[PDB]
């Protein structure tokens, strides 16, 4: 079906998900002199104190901590948004080397893996009928670099040994997202899309200037990850990014100066 390789990699996707080349895909390159001071924009609001976190999934395109969002337990707000914005999962993308990885790219730069935290507008009641929506998801994209180990990701490298293959999960309760979080929420934020099939126009995209360290040997464990099911040939799950697509008529804008 699509994946990450020569044979059905992005530049393939279009094919089935014609959407793929619309008028407000994602990720793009962010380019921080263009980007415009918004003071406009509120503060954002990360409100995870009461997040509960269930499972975690290798569904053979990428891993996804699952959270309880049967009610507003961990939300989102403020910034670009009206409403409230309520955590589903969370998810990395990430690359075979630390050169490459992340799906936005800072003035050209690419980063070793981003993180998206996935949330759903709750006037549209359940996450199905919020993709149908401009603005029925909010993502925020964190960029990971290599350098010192991030603490609070150290719960989620120990688990990946249990779910190396398509289709394995483990529970994954009483995870802390704030723990992934780095000191400062200045942002970009622009309309965009699912950057995976269906490749969805509903996103609001919030992505963080700030990065987060994560040591090598926290990477390299998500690089032991199997796109493949069991039984199979092994087929490491590395380069699991889109790349950059076309801004066209979008402008980014920054909350910071
Ligand atoms: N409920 C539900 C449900 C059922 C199937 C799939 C999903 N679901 C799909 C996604 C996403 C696909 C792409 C992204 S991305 N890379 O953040 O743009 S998030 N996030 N949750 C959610
Ligand atoms: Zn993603």
């Amino acid at each position: 079906h699509w994946g990450y390789g020569k044979h059905n990699g992005p530049e393939h996707w279009h094919k089935d998900f014609p959407i793929a080349k619309g008028e407000r895909q994602s990720p793009v390159d962010i380019d921080t002199h263009t980007a415009k001071y918004d003071p406009s924009l509120k503060p954002l609001s990360v409100s995870y104190d009461q997040a509960t976190s269930l499972r975690i999934l290798n569904n053979g395109h990428a891993f996804n901590v699952e959270f309880d969002d049967s009610q507003d337990k961990a939300v989102l707000k403020g910034g670009p948004l009206d409403g409230t914005y309520r955590l589903i999962q969370f998810h990395f993308h990430w690359g075979s080397l630390d050169g490459q990885g992340s799906e936005h790219t800072v003035d050209k730069k690419k980063y070793a893996a981003e993180l998206h935290l996935v949330h759903w507008n709750t006037k549209y009641g359940d996450f199905g009928k919020a993709v149908q929506q401009p603005d029925g998801l909010a993502v925020l994209g964190i960029f990971l670099k290599v350098g010192s180990a991030k603490p609070g990701l150290q719960k989620v490298v120990d688990v990946l040994d249990s779910i190396k293959t398509k289709g394995k999960s483990a529970d994954f309760t009483n995870f802390d997202p704030r723990g992934l979080l780095p000191e400062s929420l200045d942002y970009w934020t622009y309309p965009g899309s699912l950057t995976t099939p269906p490749l969805l126009e509903c996103v609001t995209w919030i992505v963080l200037k700030e990065p987060i360290s994560v040591s090598s040997e926290q990477v390299l464990k998500f690089r032991k990850l199997n796109f493949n099911g069991e039984g199979e040939p092994e087929e490491l799950m590395v380069d699991n990014w889109r790349p950059a697509q076309p801004l066209k008529n979008r402008q980014i804008k920054a909350s910071f100066k």
